[PDB]
C-alpha cells in the first residue's frame, strides 16, 4: 500500500535536531547520559533534563522526560523558515495523519511546533523556532575525553523498508545507501538531509520501534574513551556491539544502552552526500563486511530489541510484524548465510555467526 | 615436577629481540607481513624474510624461514654481554637441557648464539652481537597509516603455568599479573624484564604451542587501521579476534592471523613495571573485563588454537595435555560463567559467552 | 558597490575543484601525489587531475602546466544542469564577461560557465562530471597524511565589505568574521554546504589566491604531513602551523608548493547549515583569533598570495587595500594583541607573540 | 674534571619526582591540579602532593610553598634501600654536602638522601615510598589532556662534557647530544629507565633547572592542553610547540607555571635499554634539531630558567657558561642554521 505524494509541497528540513525520550527514572537517566556520557544541561526540573552537544547552539538535542512507560515520545527535524512548519502540517495532513500543532512549543526552548503520526507510526515534530544557547565548540575548558559534539542521525524499525522509503524520498530525504538482496528484498536504508550518510535511516523490522538515536565525537580515540570509561565504572554490560567500523556509512561507532535500554550510537567520520547525484550504494545483505567492516559479529538483540514509540495521546504504539525476510535469519540464523569475499567458500559462515559464535 | 634454581648465575636478559617463524609460502607470507602489515626488510632470499620494526636498530624482529611444518623455531632474547651467553649456556646445561652453540650465529645478522631446548619444550635463543641496521624511526617518508613500530612480547602455551612461572621468576623475569580463580588455579601469567608489562607470557593449555608474537603501535588509531585495511583487502576473516583494550596490560589490542596461522598481537600503551616492587595484579578468571575491558567475548579458537613449536633438530615438540582448569570452559563454555560485577547477577554470563553468542 | 540582479541565483552545492597554473608539472606532480598523497583521475604531458580520498567527482585539483604561476579557475559545483544557466544570467546582468562551453573547459567536467566575477577572479559553474570510483574505503591505499575532501578557497580582496554584500547575494552566508572597533573589516568566511566556509575573502592586496585547502580526518595526520616533511627535508615548506584556528574552531597547517601555491590541510570545524546560524565576530587584535594558542602569524602569510589570471589566460592586475592592513595593525611597528581584553599583562606591542 | 669515586654507584631506575617551590600556593594549585590535572596525594596549607595517571609510587610533584621560587629538589628512585648507603658514599667521596633524613623530607618518602651535586644541583635518593592507588584503569577520572608519567628534568649547566661525565659515572647513558664540527657540546640527553632520558644537560648558565617533564599516551592529548589553555585565555603560558623534536622524536609543548616553571608535555619517544643502543649527534645548526618541522625556538626558551636551591633552603649561586652559545650560534646576529646541509635555500643568517 504506497504512501502517495502530496501535491502540497514538502517542508523543507534542515536537519535531524532532537529526540524526546520518556524515561522511568529521571535520576538514573541523568547519570547515564550527563555523568557517564558528558552531555550538557540545558535546562532541567523535577520533570525533565535538558541536554545539548558540544558544538550545538539550539537550546537542546535531548529531552528526556519522565513517564511511566519508556518510549520515543518525539525525534524533531528542524525546518528552513516558520513557514516550512505550516507546510508539513498541510502535507501531513494531506497524507491523512494526525496532527497537533502548538504556537508555543511542546518542550522547553522550542517555539512553534508540529507533532504528526507519520504514515509508518512515528511522533515526528517539525520546528523553525528554538531558544539560541551558548555555544560550547570551543569551551575546551569543558571538553571531554568522551566528548559527544553533535546529535548525527536517528534510525527506526519498520516491517516495510520501500513502502517507508518512497515516503521519505518524496519528502525531501534521499537515500545514500542500503541493503538488499538478490530477491528483492530490501532489509536497510540511510536517507538524509543536511550533507551526511543520514538524518534518519530505517530498519526492516517489527514497528514502529526506535532502534537508536547517535551522537558523534570528533575522532576515533573519543568513541574508545566511553568505551575505556564504561570499563572503569563497571558497566561494559552496557556497551551493546563495538566498536567497530561499519560498511554502511563507513563510520566508526560504538552502541551502548541506557537505563531503559534506549539504544544509543556513537559514530564519527561518515562522508559527504549533499551533492544531488550523490552514488547511492547497495551493500547485498550476506556481505559479512556491510555492518562490521572487520567482520564481527552482529548480536542478536542488535537486530531484535529497539524502544517503544508514543502516539500524540502519549500512549504506546501498536507493533505491526515485519512479513519481509529478517536480516537475522537470513544471515545469523540456522539457515542463514555470509560471506567475506563474494563467490568464496573460504571466509564464509553457514548457519552461524561469524568469528566462531552461534547466536545465543 | 618442579624446575630448581641453578646455582650457576641467571644470564642478564634485556628484552625480547626477534623470533624465527617457519612458514610454508614464503611469499604468501611476505605478502603478509609486508605488503599487509608493512615490516621494513633487513634481508631476503628464496629461503628466508629478515624483518624489522620501524623502530629497531638491530637486525631483525621476525625470521621467516621456508619449511615444510609451519611452526616456531626460536624466541629469541637479547642478553646485556657477551658473558651472559656464556652464562645463559651454563645455566640450562645445569638445568639438563640440550644446547647448541653457534659461534656465528644461527641466523643472519646474529652473531655468538646459544638455543636451548627449554624446560617447558620451547626453544629459546641467548644472543648479544647482531648487525646494526639503519634505525627507521624517523622516517616517516616510510611511515604507514598502521606502522608497527616495535617488538614487544611473546606468549607461551604451557599446559602447567605456576611450574613455568618460577623457572621463568629464576630466570629474572618478574610477575606483572596474572588469572587466578577463587580455588588457586592458575590460567595466565605475564612477565617481563624490560620494563613494560611483559616480554613473554604463559597462557595455560597444551603446550609447548607459541600463542603469539606482539608488535607494538605508537597510537590506537594505527591498530584500527590494520582493521580497516583487512576490511579493503578483503580478509577480514584473518581478523581473528579485536580490536579491545585488555583488562590485563590495559593495552589497546588486536589479534590477526598469517597465511600458516601464526597468531600475531598488535599492541598499544600498556604502562611502566621496572620498579622492583611494581604492584602485580591479579584478576579473577570470571571477571569478564580481565581479556577485554570492554566485556566483549573471546572467540573460542583464541583459547584452542596455537602454533607448534620445533625442537632443535627442527622436529616438532609433543604437546602435553593441560590438567588444571580450562579458562575457556569456566568462563564460556556450556558450564563456564563470567560476571560484569562481583557478584552480581545482572551482566552475568552462564553457558555463554558475554553479548549474546555462544560458542559456534 | 555590486548590485543585487533581478536574475535568480544559482543554488551552488560546494567548492568543487581549482585548476591551478604550475611551471614544473613533474616537480608540482611529485608534491601533490609524492608527498601529499593526493589520487590521479587522469594525466598527459600537460595536466594532472587529482583527487582527495573520498571524492566521487572527476577530480578536486587541476595542475595545467603554464608559464606563469597562478588560479586559472575556482570551480563552485551547482545543483541542477539549469543552474548553470541562472549562474550565466546572472553574471551577465552584473556586467561579467562570462564564457560557457557545454564540454567544459578541462577534462572530466561538462557544460560549465566560467567568469570574471565582480572582485576579479576566475569562478566556475558547473553540474555536470564524470563520476569516478569514490575511494572513501580504499584503506589499502590510505596514507598516514591522507587528504580526505576539498574543504575551501580563500581570496585576498581589497574591499571585505563590498565582497561580502556580493558573495550573500549569491547564496553564502557569513559564519564567522574579523573586525575592529572603528569599523574596518578586515577577513570573512561564508558558505554554502553547511561547514564554516566554502569561499572566505582576506582583505589584502588583490584578486589574488590566498589557499586552497582540503581535509584530513584526524588531527594526528596534519601532523603526519609535518613528519614527513621533515623526514624528506622539506621543512622549509611549512610556512605555519600546525595549529588550532580561532575562526572556525578547525586544526591546520599552511604549506607551499613548488610555486608558492599555498595549500591549507584542515579538520574538524562545526555545521553551519541552520539559516540563523550564530555568526562569530573576532576583534583583530584579539591574539587568539588565528591560532588559538597564541602562536604567531609571520608575515609572509599575510603579504604572499597567487597570482589570478583572467579568462584569457593574463594575470589580473592587483587593486591596492586602502583600508587598515591586518599585518600593520597586530604585528607591525605600531601593532598591537592582546591574550586577554583590557589586560596589558600577555599583550604584545608592536611585534609579534612568543618573543 | 670529576674524579671517579671508587665507592659503587647506586642502581639509579628512574626520575621519580620534583619539589618544586612556589610562591602562591593556590595559583599553583589551580594550575598543575585543574588547568592539568595531576592527581592529588596529599594536600594541606603549605604543600601539595601531586601524581601522574599510571604512577603508584606516592607522587610525582611536591608543591611547597616559599619565598622564593626554585627547585628545592629532583629525586630519582634507587633499586634497594642499600642504594640510599651508596649514594651517601658515593657523594661524599666526591666532597658534596649531603644531608640523610631516616624518614625522608616530605610525605610519602622514607629513608632519604639529598645533596648538593658537583653541578650544584639538589639531587634526592630514595628507595622508600608509600604506595597508592595506581590510577592507569580509572577511565572515570580521565582527562582529554591526561598527564600519565613523569618522564624527565632538563638542567641547565655551563660545562655540558663535565656534567655528561659525571652522570655516565652514576650509571646514565647518553642517547642523544648537539655539537658542531669544532667540537663545542650544546646539550645532552641521557638515561636510566630505557626511554630517551631521565635527566638532560642544557649548555647555559647554570645551576638552574630548564623544565620537569610529563608524557601523555597520544598526541591529542597534548593538543587538548593547548586548546585548554586557549579556551582558559592563558595561551600567553604557551611557550613553545607544539611541535616534533628531532632530539629523541618525542611530539612536545612546553607551557610556563604560576612562578615560570617551565613544565614539557612529551609523547612517543623510542626504546633505549639496549646497552649498545646507538648515539645520535646533532650539528648545532641543523634547523631540525630540536623542532624536526623547523619551527623558530623563541629567545626566552634559552635564556629562561629556574633557580635551584641548596640544602639550606638558599638560592645556588649562578656560573656563566664560557663555551659557545647554541642561541647565539644559530638565532644570534651571526648565527645561522640550516634546512639541508650545504644549502643556502632554507637556511636562516642572523634571524
Ligand atoms: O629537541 N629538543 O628541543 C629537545 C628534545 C627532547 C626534550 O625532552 C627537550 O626538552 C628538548
Ligand atoms: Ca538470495
Ligand atoms: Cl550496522
Ligand atoms: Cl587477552
Ligand atoms: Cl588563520
Ligand atoms: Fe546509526
Ligand atoms: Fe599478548
Ligand atoms: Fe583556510
Ligand atoms: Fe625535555
Amino acid at each position: 500500500n504506497e504512501i502517495p505524494k502530496p501535491v502540497a509541497p514538502a517542508p523543507d528540513i534542515l536537519r535531524c535536531a532532537y529526540a524526546e525520550l520518556v524515561v522511568t527514572d529521571l535520576a538514573k537517566s541523568r547519570n547515564f547520559y550527563v555523568d557517564v556520557l558528558g552531555l550538557h544541561v540545558s535546562y532541567e526540573d523535577e520533570n525533565q533534563i535538558y541536554l545539548r552537544s558540544f558544538e550545538e547552539f539550539i537550546h537542546h538535542n535531548l529531552v528526556l522526560t519522565k513517564g511511566p512507560v519508556a518510549a520515543l515520545k518525539a525525534m524533531a527535524f528542524r525546518v528552513r523558515t516558520p513557514e516550512d512548519v505550516d507546510k508539513a502540517e498541510a502535507y501531513y495532513q494531506e497524507l491523512g495523519c494526525r496532527t497537533e500543532r502548538r504556537k508555543d512549543g511542546f518542550v522547553k526552548g522550542i517555539g512553534d511546533a508540529l507533532r504528526v503520526e507519520d504514515p509508518l507510526g512515528f511522533p515526528y515534530e517539525f520546528f523553525f523556532e528554538t531558544t539560541h544557547v551558548e555555544r560550547l565548540h570551543m569551551r575546551y575548558d569543558l571538553y571531554s575525553a568522551g566528548e559527544l559534539v553533535r546529535l548525527d542521525h536517528f534510525n527506526q524499525v519498520t516491517p516495510d523498508v520501500p513502502r517507508g522509503r518512497k515516503y521519505l524520498e518524496d519528502l525531501g530525504f534521499r537515500v545514500t545507501e542500503d541493503i538488499q538482496d538478490d530477491e528483492g528484498t530490501t532489509y536497510a536504508a540511510w536517507m538524509h538531509r543536511k550533507g551526511t550518510v543520514h538524518d534518519t535511516a530505517l530498519t526492516g523490522g517489527n514497528g514502529p520501534r526506535l532502534h537508536h538515536v547517535a551522537f558523534s565525537t570528533h575522532e576515533k580515540h573519543n568513541i574508545i574513551q566511553i568505551c575505556d570509561k564504561m570499563g572503569a565504572l563497571r558497566i561494559s554490560d552496557r556497551i551493546e556491539r563495538g566498536p567497530g567500523r561499519h560498511g554502511v556509512s563507513n563510520a566508526f561507532y560504538l552502541f551502548i544502552l541506557d537505563p531503559d535500554n534506549h539504544r544509543i550510537e556513537i559514530y564519527t567520520q561518515d562522508y559527504y552526500t549533499g551533492d544531488p547525484d550523490n552514488p547511492t550504494i547497495t551493500w547485498n545483505v550476506h556481505d559479512n563486511q556491510r555492518r562490521d567492516w572487520w567482520g564481527n559479529p552482529v548480536v542478536p538483540s542488535w537486530y531484535t530489541e529497539a524502544s517503544k514509540v508514543l502516539d500524540l495521546d502519549g500512549n504506546v504504539q501498536e507493533i505491526i510484524e515485519r512479513t519481509d525476510d529478517s536480516e537475522l535469519e537470513v544471515t545469523i540464523g540456522a539457515d542463514g548465510f555470509s560471506f567475506t569475499r563474494a563467490g568464496d567458500e573460504d571466509g564464509s559462515y553457514h548457519g552461524q555467526a561469524s568469528k566462531g559464535f552461534k547466536l545465543g
